[PDB]
């Protein structure tokens, strides 16, 4: 039981300052202790200054390709995230990444997979991620990591993002909890034959059901090793409300960790990814601690924690 | 795809004021771009003033038969809303009826059944609102329509309401929501033999179970239309806070949604009626938003509206 | 239909005051009018001075034995409280115990099942309540009730609590809504193999499915008497605020009152425990009403209260 928390304070992937700080946030409240506490002999693992990339994101309104915004950045940030999350994984151990945007799944999914070519990816998410760089209206990077992993709008995606594997392969992602998917997002998860549950199949076969069913989706011999991006933004506003982009109509808190459990049961988990904590998107220091919490909730769901005995 | 959204801005079914301001707010955040971007050929269909309507209601205190309240006044708009339904469906558009409280219900039911006389009616609310006129403790309309529809208490309708068509049978209404159903009103729908699906059907069998069984219940030939007049009340006020008769324990946002969603999937809804929006019963700018965007999305999922690829 | 309101007011087993004013409260809201309501000849039954109480509770810090708090006030109240609860079944009638923290359960559940020897209990609690003397590390008594019940850890309880007959066996206890649970409880359910359902199972399987499994778990021929214990922080802080242990992601209002009708339905509940509701511990006097309505929606529920005709 050798685990790594890989810390990814990365906001270059969208507009709001903030999403940085999760990382710093989930350790105070004892993320590492409980990872220990639940047998893991964890290692922190910094890839980068939190505060210099702010500095430099910041500043450097130039980093632009059209509508794209910071790839640069981005590109050059994930590549740094990837290599540490290969690194990781290639030492045997278990890479949890706390971010930071959900643009850091670019070196995430891309360094698991490298290791663990087989492995599913299950996407937690009220958003689909997938926008290509022609597609993207607003820009920003953190809505599509996919895009760029499956190899889409291949022809428009900046060079300096040369150096990602094309590892992700559409029949082995899964979504869960989607429910503001775009026009554009929707086609292509649709001509891609891509194995979503919108909040549709939540509402319709609960959440045990979809969870199976996401599990079974991405792997086929039923045994191959899974992944789960997390984004916080998949649970309803009520519960997770510090986040940049939330969407009524979510996950209740119970759903949210139900899920992790399910993952848990399964044992093949390989990786997982917590994104979008914003502290500083929150009125009252009350949403914080509920978000934050949350996080570190879904760290002990995922890496073991259950209500009774086991 | 030809549709009329008829506007009901009527208040004489109930005590406050602001419920006529539905059609009004709801027409503001955009209800008829959304029709038309759902392929719907729209047209607005006003049957009165509203502000003239609130201006007679308001002062005419006479207006009144023992307990019944504003018999006349009801009587009067609602046959105007009956006649623009009427003929709405005759032209063979869709009839998007927006409120208004729910003793406009009177006309739309009336409307749409004379001219789709087998229709099921599917009735989402958290009352019953089948009140005789004798029955009624408080005497307000809106919680009365299915009785007067129905024909019950026949020799103490008033002659006002001489004009209400006899057609719908109670083999044709379903309930789903109930939870404020009063002890006249239990032994009504028991004597009827009406199916009822109560909140306690959905913490039973779930949301997506009662919705068959409700369309179900008023379709023998399993081919019938099916019109559903959908009182917001019928969510929990933690959703839907803005409405003059709110009762705790309702549909959750998602449970309100999905019904919509598994209307829209039937392939019969051939009429919706949305009421019981009340702006003016909020306490934050922020409920009245929470209520009437609700109302949108109730009218966008009931036509059409997926969080996926269609 | 013999009903016996036991008004227990006492909060020794904790360190919170208000709890004690749960009955009282209760009995304001209408608890009795509601209870005849529904056809019960009812009977208050005051077991003890709630003044008094709190003032000799108050002052005396040397009641104490090690980590235990208050071993000799609680072993003194809680035997009125059986006596009274033993009394009353002896006399054929039903008793509706309001609390009161939880402690009172050695008193309730002693006196029904030394009338009912195979009586089922049905323990809905978001905690097991069952650390021993020596395992209890805040030493407040309303967490160790089925310990002393089921007599573990000997040699540990004061002799003060001689008096408690040992006439609960572990498989006649099952739990309903789990979820802080501690270290030293998870082994003893586990070793005891006690039938609990966690919030998990609720997620998992449905509060319908939970429900059943609970009442047979303690139900072998099928036909015994059921008596339920309820804390109400079992239910959501969300819904249920004034209360002392509060614990994110419980039942929902809707499925609290849903096993309540389970419960009624299944025709065989011989005893009900409402405790754990503190006034005293709101902000708004909002917090307040909805707890204390909580707490009569139950009693109602659980003692005939339906949706619909019946
Ligand atoms: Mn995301
Ligand atoms: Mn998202
Ligand atoms: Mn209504
Ligand atoms: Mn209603
Ligand atoms: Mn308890
Ligand atoms: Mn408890």
């Amino acid at each position: 039981k050798k685990m790594s928390i890989v810390l990814a304070p990365f906001s270059g992937g969208q507009p709001h300052s903030g999403v940085e700080l999760g990382p710093d946030y989930l350790l105070k409240q004892g993320l590492q202790q409980d990872m220990e506490k639940l047998g893991w002999d964890t290692r922190l693992e910094r890839v980068f200054d939190g505060k210099v990339v702010e500095a430099r994101k910041a500043s450097d309104n130039g980093d632009r390709i059209g509508r794209v915004k910071r790839p640069r950045l981005t590109a050059e940030c994930t590549e740094k995230i990837y290599k540490c999350v290969r690194r990781v994984a290639e030492q045997g151990r278990f890479p949890l990444t706390i971010g930071g945007d959900h643009s850091i799944a670019l070196g995430t999914v891309a360094g698991v997979l490298s290791v663990h070519p087989d492995a599913g990816v299950i996407w937690v998410d009220a958003h689909a991620d997938i926008n290509t760089m022609s597609g993207t209206v607003s820009g920003n990077l953190h809505g599509c990591p996919l895009s760029i992993l499956l190899g889409l709008d291949r022809e428009n995606i900046p060079e300096c993002f040369s150096w990602v594997p094309q590892v992700l392969k559409p029949n082995k992602i899964a979504y869960i909890g989607l429910r503001a998917v775009d026009d554009e997002e929707k086609k292509i998860l649709h001509d891609l034959n891509i194995a979503a549950f919108s909040m549709h199949h939540v509402d319709r076969y609960g959440i045990d059901k979809v969870v199976s069913m996401a599990i079974e989706a991405v792997s086929p011999k039923g045994t191959e090793p899974v992944m789960v991006s997390y984004d916080v933004d998949t649970i309803d506003p009520l519960y997770v409300p510090a986040t940049g982009t939330p969407v009524r109509g979510g996950l209740s808190f119970r759903e949210a960790l139900f899920l992790c459990e399910r993952i848990a049961e399964c044992g093949r988990l390989v990786a997982l990814d917590v994104v979008e904590c914003n502290p500083l998107l929150a009125a009252t220091e009350s949403h914080v601690n509920d978000t934050i919490s949350v996080g570190c909730a879904i760290a002990r769901c995922m890496m073991g924690e259950t209500l009774l005995y086991t």
